[PDB]
């Protein structure tokens, strides 16, 4: 575990850091394991109840299942959906993939085994406008997802609440230029969400009921800087939010308050490489964090980077007993 470590040392120690992103904590994320020599754009990073880490391709959707201990790659099956993005493992064990469709609406949620076995549409495509990015479980079985639509001036994205029995969906915040991140804190009472083509973060305090927002309880902590914007994100278990930085080849991340504390840079990046780094996620148990980027930029490869974070990963949803 000799990896780069991110410590509570200096200004990452503070509640409320004075800093800039070129004087952050800074450490540079080790290969860990080669998905592929062929360029993929990998996301969706989640490990199942028993450790084993999933995620996925955009373009090509294969579903991979990689075993941390041996470093054995399997590719169970395939999206039948185009474009997924995500990948969130339901307490029952059921892997629910979001997915973007065409980019315009045929985007929505579909659920499947591990073995791509019973499929099912959760958030039916081509009823609905959405296309959907990311998704994150409250302890109920409800989830909220974002809608990665738009652009810049088009805030035509936003973020949506799904009731535990799938039946209802309620808009949680709206006029967002591509919602991508989102994360839920520990006591599920904050989202973090983050807004790729508006390089903005926002932290959405919301009152008991999870989806209504407390009065001026939507903010924007921090503005994102660089091409392109903020991607998915996780947090630790001592609230910290990570922030895959797409197109920067690099990771933020920000103390419960939103101010930053942390700074993980991917190699090559400063020689156009590996610049698509789009997900974090943390081995369950653990605090060593796993990063996916790619290099089909520059036609190279798709490799998982590793580094230790300030605290063991949160116990999200497919851990709950
Ligand atoms: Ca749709
Ligand atoms: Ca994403």
């Amino acid at each position: 575990q000799d990896l780069p470590t991110l410590f509570y040392s200096g200004k990452s120690n503070s509640a409320v850091p004075i800093i800039s992103e070129s004087e952050l904590q800074t450490i540079t994320a080790e290969p860990w394991l080669e998905i592929s020599k062929k360029g993929l754009q990998l996301e969706g990073l989640n490990f199942d109840r028993q450790g084993q880490l999933f995620l996925l391709d955009v373009f090509e959707g294969n579903i991979f299942k990689i075993n941390p201990e041996t470093k054995e790659i399997k590719r169970p099956f395939v999206s039948h959906k185009a474009n997924p993005a995500a990948i969130k493992i339901h307490k029952d064990g059921r892997l629910f993939v979001c997915y973007l469709g065409d980019f315009k609406s045929t985007g929505g949620i579909f659920a499947a085994t591990e073995n791509g076995d019973n499929l099912q549409d959760i958030i039916e495509d081509l009823s609905t406008a959405y296309c959907i990015d990311d998704m994150v479980f409250d302890s109920k079985g409800g989830f909220y997802f974002t809608d990665f639509r738009g652009y810049s001036t088009n805030p035509l994205g936003g973020v949506y609440y799904v009731s535990p029995d799938f039946r209802t969906v309620t808009p949680i915040i709206q006029n967002i230029s591509v919602a991508n991140g989102i994360a839920l804190s520990t006591d599920e009472k904050v989202l973090w969400v983050t807004e790729t083509t508006a390089n903005r973060l926002h932290r959405i305090a919301l009152e008991d009921d999870g989806v209504t927002i407390q009065p001026f309880g939507a903010t924007i902590p921090y503005y994102f800087t660089g091409h392109e914007g903020p991607d998915s994100c996780c947090i630790d278990s001592d609230d910290n939010l990570y922030v895959a930085m797409y197109g920067q080849g690099r990771v933020l991340v920000f103390n419960k308050r939103g101010y930053p504390i942390g700074q993980i840079l991917i190699p090559g990046r400063d020689e156009g490489h590996m610049l698509r780094s789009t997900h974090p996620q943390f081995i369950p148990g653990t605090n060593q964090l796993i990063i996916c980027s790619n290099d089909i930029e520059m036609g190279g490869g798709s490799m998982l980077y590793t580094v230790n974070g300030f605290a063991k990963g949160h116990q999200s949803f497919q851990f709950q007993l």
